[PDB]
C-alpha cells in the first residue's frame, strides 16, 4: 500500500535512550522509514528545548493533508544545520528509535510511504 496506519507511541524527550537515526539526511530518512514499518519507532513532541536535546539530522512527521479512521495523514522531513529535505505541513513531533522507553500517549498517523 501507498499508505500505512501506525499508532505512534509518544515518550517524552529525558527518557529517550537513542536520540536519533544516524549521521546523514539520507541515512535517518532511511532508519525512520525502517523502523517505522518495524513498529520500532516513536514520537517527540516538539517544545522550547527538546531539539536541542536529540541529535541531527532530525527526522519530523509533517500534516500531509487537512483523517482516515483518525489516523492524520503524514510525510517525512529530514534537517540538518537549518536546511530541510522535504516540504509538508506542521509538525506533529520528532521521530527517535523506539527500544522499550514507556509512552505517555499514541498519536495515529496515516503515512506515506
Amino acid at each position: 500500500k501507498t499508505h500505512v496506519q501506525l499508532s505512534l507511541p509518544v515518550l517524552q524527550v529525558r527518557d529517550v535512550l537513542v536520540r536519533g537515526f544516524g549521521d546523514s539526511v539520507e541515512e535517518v530518512l532511511s532508519e525512520a522509514r525502517q523502523h517505522l514499518k518495524d513498529g520500532t519507532c516513536g514520537l517527540v513532541e516538539v517544545e522550547k528545548g527538546v531539539l536541542p536535546q536529540l541529535e541531527q539530522p532530525y527526522v519530523f512527521i509533517k500534516r500531509s493533508d487537512a483523517a482516515p479512521h483518525g489516523h492524520v495523514m503524514v510525510e517525512l522531513v529530514a534537517e540538518l544545520e537549518g536546511i530541510q529535505y522535504g516540504r509538508s505541513g506542521e509538525t506533529l513531533g520528532v521521530l527517535v528509535p523506539h527500544v522499550g522507553e514507556i509512552p505517555v500517549a499514541y498519536r495515529k498517523v496515516l503515512l506515506r510511504k
